[PDB]
């Protein structure tokens, strides 16, 4: 297959892999990372019994923060739980493990899952004004899990996803654009390969040449499909072939050398993404957990061991941290060790200054979620952004930003 990562070279992926290697040990409920498992599973590398450790991990966490019994002692909140489309890759996670969902356990989850995507489907209602109260990335990503498990969703919750791939001007954000495509391709053709709602067959077809057209129309000059970040997702999807063409071949070759020439670089530090991109340079989808192959050998993964100490002076950047889209802005002058990630920078300024701010865990890390005292609200989110104008394709934790930028939080509305 043309978009197929045919060749790569074994010890970058060691490398990528090595970063996953750690997280092996943090096995906190907000450390757990299906997705992560699920990379590791999928690639051509393995990152111990590890692995078995954190798989059982994962199912006693999600059961026992998920299943929690009917009327709790006096909180109506404690140790908040994994979300649904956590709760979706942890889904993945098990298919991974070539275990379908089961028993009683097992039932009360997929419930719970389905329940999410009817919410979802009511949220983005009627004909489609008004938006999934998540993303149509979870939502997708939803149908998906359960479809490797070869469970069914109602029609009326597919038809959702459908029609707003089918349906005018394409209604999805350029941050989502390919991610969600590839995802909701990823839907779709799993829904195919199943037939699980044989009543939308066609459409279902005709909802992936669509989704296959919208990738490839969203190619950057460098080859990516929508950024490099995007680009794993969508060969994930690509590599499914079934519309082989001139156009998606070339397509292909360009999106495959640009992804091997960004993994000379370090591109992929975080541990979501490099959950993502790992099953590409094995030739492995998300589509494969419906018949995943548990017996193949992976490499393992033995511990780097080696985090080389300079003794060096390093150098320091001296960065403009700016706050805009509240009242009032903010500016904050910092001078930090070259390689400080965005979030050193962020605690920095709260330790030694007027800034304040606040993160939650997701399965990509520390996700900013307010600043000095504002809490990004429904359809808002703090972006993150180099001056001028250029939205970071880094979260706080992984971006390490260059002497003399400005990083600017912007509170959006998408
Ligand atoms: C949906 C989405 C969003 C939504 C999330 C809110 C919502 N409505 O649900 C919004 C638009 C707010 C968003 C924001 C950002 N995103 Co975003 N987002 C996605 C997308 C399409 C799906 C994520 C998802 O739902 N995962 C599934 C669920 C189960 O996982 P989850 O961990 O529980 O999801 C949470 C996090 O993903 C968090 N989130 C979203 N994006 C990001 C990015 C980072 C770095 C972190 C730590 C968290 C985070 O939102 C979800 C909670 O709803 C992914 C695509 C992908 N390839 O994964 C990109 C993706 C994760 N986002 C990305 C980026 C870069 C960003 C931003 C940094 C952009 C910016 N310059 O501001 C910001 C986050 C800044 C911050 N405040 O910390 C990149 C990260 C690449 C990387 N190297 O890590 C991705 C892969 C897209 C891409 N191809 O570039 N995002
Ligand atoms: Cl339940
Ligand atoms: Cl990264
Ligand atoms: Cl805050």
């Amino acid at each position: 297959n043309i978009c197929e990562i045919t060749e790569v070279d074994s010890t970058l992926v060691e490398r990528l892999g090595q970063r996953l290697l750690p997280w092996m040990d943090r096995l906190s409920q907000e450390q757990l990372n299906p997705s992560i498992y699920v990379g590791l599973r999928l690639s051509s590398l393995q990152a111990g019994a590890k692995e078995a450790h954190y798989l059982h991990s994962l199912k006693l966490s999600y059961q026992q923060s998920l299943l929690r019994p009917a009327s709790n002692k006096d909180d109506n909140d404690s140790e908040a739980k994994p979300s649904m489309g956590q709760l979706a890759l942890y889904l993945l996670a098990l298919r991974a493990n070539c275990e379908f969902i089961g028993g009683r356990k097992g039932d009360r989850l997929v419930s719970q899952l389905k329940r999410f995507l009817e919410d979802e489907k009511r949220a983005i209602g009627h004909n489609h004004q008004g938006h999934p109260r998540t993303s149509y990335y979870q939502y997708s990503l939803g149908i998906l899990a359960l479809c490797v498990h070869q469970k069914r969703v109602h029609d009326s919750v597919v038809g959702k996803l459908l029609y707003a791939v089918e349906h005018k001007p394409h209604l999805l954000q350029d941050h989502v654009s390919v991610d969600t495509m590839a995802m909701a391709g990823m839907a779709f053709s799993c829904l195919e390969l199943s037939n699980l709602n044989p009543k939308q067959r066609n459409r279902i077809n005709l909802a992936l040449k669509r989704v296959q057209e919208k990738i490839l129309k969203a190619q950057t000059p460098e080859g990516y499909f929508g950024n490099v970040y995007s680009t794993p997702l969508a060969l994930q999807l690509l590599m499914g072939s079934l519309r082989p063409s001139v156009e998606l071949g070339t397509a292909c070759l360009k999106a495959k050398a640009a992804l091997q020439a960004s993994l000379q670089h370090k591109t992929f530090q975080n541990p979501l993404m490099i959950s993502q991109l790992l099953p590409v340079l094995n030739q492995k989808s998300y589509v494969d957990l419906i018949s995943p192959d548990c017996q193949a050998p992976r490499a393992l993964l033995e511990p780097a061991l080696e985090t080389p100490p300079q003794a060096k002076v390093p150098k320091f950047i001296d960065v403009l941290l700016k706050v805009s889209g509240i009242s009032p802005s903010y500016r904050h002058s910092v001078s930090v060790p070259a390689g400080s990630s965005l979030e050193d920078i962020l605690k920095n300024a709260q330790e030694h200054g007027r800034f304040r701010f606040r993160t939650q865990a997701s399965l990509s890390g520390p996700f900013l979620t307010s600043v000095l005292g504002r809490k990004a609200g429904e359809r808002e989110f703090w972006q993150v952004l180099r001056d001028p104008d250029t939205p970071l394709q880094q979260g706080i934790a992984d971006y390490r930003p260059k002497d003399g930028e400005t990083i600017e939080l912007r509170l959006v509305g998408w």
